């Protein structure tokens, strides 16, 4: 069973301004989605020191790039904290509506696209070369499930039959035809070492 769901107003404006904006520096989506992984590896850091047994699930906290020409898509795999449904739900609610108002009056009074994470909606910018993203994820309270959108007002929420991962979050990114450079090693090593290498988790990107 597969649950639709509207995004709010200002979240589907912003992903609209995102998927078809010509702002060329768009290698800031990943520095973006990396951020997030550090943030929720952090998460499930600082609740193991009371709770050790949190780490059952998966002892290693990590992040990994996986490209995939043949898919066309980059997946950015990280063993934090995940979400629960609940989780999923609410992280698309009202911080996540005001953040992406107020990036939006940012932007009309010059801001730049770059400073996208700093209202907390960074995870937008995946849409400046992505055309739909699926946000795998497992949280040790939940089950696993698969969050998607293609950015058409709607996303979708289901419980996921695929491997299980143990414990994190999956961000798997498929690319707009014409943004195929970030399946590209050369690229993307550049781009984490411009703007994520002292990231304190080891980032591996994947041999294809
Ligand atoms: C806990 O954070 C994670 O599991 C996680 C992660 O590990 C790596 C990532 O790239 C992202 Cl986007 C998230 C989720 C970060 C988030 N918090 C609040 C809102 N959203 C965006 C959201 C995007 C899509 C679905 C639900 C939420
Ligand atoms: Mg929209
Ligand atoms: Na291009």
């Amino acid at each position: 069973e597969v649950e639709t769901f509207a995004f709010q107003a200002e979240i589907a404006q912003l992903m609209s301004l995102i998927i078809n904006t010509f702002y060329s520096n768009k290698e800031i989506f990943l520095r973006e989605l990396i951020s997030n992984s550090s943030d929720a590896l952090d998460k499930i850091r600082y609740e193991s020191l009371t709770d050790p047994s949190k780490l059952d699930s998966g002892k290693e906290l990590h992040i990994n790039l996986i490209p995939n020409k043949q898919d066309r898509t980059l997946t950015i795999v990280d063993t934090g904290i995940g979400m629960t449904k609940a989780d999923l739900i609410n992280n698309l609610g009202t911080i996540a509506k005001s953040g992406t108002k107020a990036f939006m009056e940012a932007l009309q009074a010059g801001a730049d696209i770059s400073m996208i994470g700093q209202f907390g909606v960074g995870f937008y910018s995946a849409y400046l070369v992505a055309e739909k993203v699926t946000v795998i994820t497992k949280h040790n309270d939940d089950e696993q499930y698969a969050w998607e959108s293609s950015a058409g007002g709607s996303f979708t929420v289901r419980t996921d039959t695929g491997e299980p991962m143990g414990r994190g979050t999956k961000v798997i990114l498929h690319l707009k035809e014409d943004q195929t450079e970030y399946l590209e090693e050369r690229r993307i090593k550049e781009i984490v070492k411009k703007h994520s290498q002292f990231i304190g988790y080891p980032i591996t990107l994947f041999v294809e």
